[PDB]
């Protein structure tokens, strides 16, 4: 691999901690980086560095090397997880990227749902939940306008800081588009065939509108608190239900405008789904309300 000065951290900085997972064709591990920002040598931060398996074979290997350059690529923005060093150099790869402290935005959700003073006052309020999903429009904004289609867009796959900053993770991966078992569920018992856009499925056409869609199927998971859509319906129904154009129904204690807005990102024909810029605009002047 070649050397990147711009983004070349050394190894030696690093003190590897806890695994928080794997799937991602190698492993991501919670770290410790020394003198990240240059101007401060010794001060600690909190890191995530993703890294082969150590089993791993050279197939893993050009993925992460793509993932990598891909996030090189993209840029920095507040609502997507960002790419802070790599190291290439003398010895393993390592893929070092922003750590957001409270996991992902399902289980985030879920951990803080209301009771069945403020004795019925939840963490949630609806402002904040809103917010949240300006923030993933906005960062898909920022995608969008960077060439890159995500293709798995999820609560799963959005991140949260210790300020409530939704970060848009996982955008960079070979998702072996021709090869997908629809029934086959993931790490979590997840079935991501329920986000995907009809035309990825039956067509294995994927554009920023097909990432509309699955915004949509993200909204109805934010405003059931971390619901699993499509609820109790198994995958040989739901190619029968999406064939007969069926969709969701509209969640409890969910105003509206929300509903509405899931229901246009739903629209069969992607040309008659919103855009991100319109669905910013359109949650931004709710968030706006409220
Ligand atoms: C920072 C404090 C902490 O420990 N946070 C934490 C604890 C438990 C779960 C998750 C987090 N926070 C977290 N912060 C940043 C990143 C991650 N997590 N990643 C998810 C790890 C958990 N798990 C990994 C396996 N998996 C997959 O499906 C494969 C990825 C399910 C989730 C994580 O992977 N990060 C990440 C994101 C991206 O996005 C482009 C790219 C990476 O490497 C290139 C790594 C960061």
């Amino acid at each position: 691999l070649p050397l990147d000065p711009l983004w070349e951290f050394p190894r030696d900085r690093l003190v590897l901690g806890k695994p928080l997972g794997e799937g991602c064709f190698g492993q991501v591990v919670r770290a410790e980086a020394f003198g990240m920002d240059p101007a401060r040598p010794d001060q600690a931060s909190t890191v995530a560095v993703k890294m082969l398996k150590d089993n791993a074979s050279d197939k893993d290997l050009a993925d992460l090397v793509s993932e990598m350059e891909v996030m090189k690529l993209i840029g920095r923005h507040k609502n997507i997880i960002n790419l802070l060093g790599v190291c290439t150099q003398e010895g393993p790869l390592y893929v070092i990227v922003e750590c957001a402290a409270k996991g992902n935005l399902r289980e985030f959700l879920r951990a803080r749902r209301p009771p069945g003073p403020r004795s019925s006052e939840g963490p949630l309020s609806f402002p904040v939940l809103v917010s949240c999903a300006y923030q993933v429009a906005r960062g898909m904004q920022y995608l969008e306008s960077r060439k890159c289609i995500h293709r798995d867009l999820a609560a799963r796959n959005v991140l949260v800081t210790e300020d409530n900053v939704m970060k848009i993770a996982d955008f960079g991966l070979a998702r072996g588009v021709h090869h997908i078992d629809y029934y086959k569920k993931t790490s979590n018992g997840r079935l991501p065939v329920k986000w995907m856009a009809p035309e990825a499925l039956f067509d294995e056409v994927y554009t920023h509108q097909s990432d509309v869609w699955s915004f949509g199927i993200l909204l109805w998971e934010i405003f059931t608190l971390g619901g699993s859509p499509y609820p109790g319906i198994p995958v040989e129904e739901l190619f029968s239900l999406l064939r007969e154009g069926h969709r969701m129904d509209r969640p409890p204690h969910c105003p509206p405008e929300l509903y509405g807005l899931m229901r246009e990102c739903w629209h069969a024909a992607p040309s008659q789904r919103p855009t991100f810029k319109q669905l910013v605009e359109a949650l931004d002047k709710v968030l706006l309300a409220v």
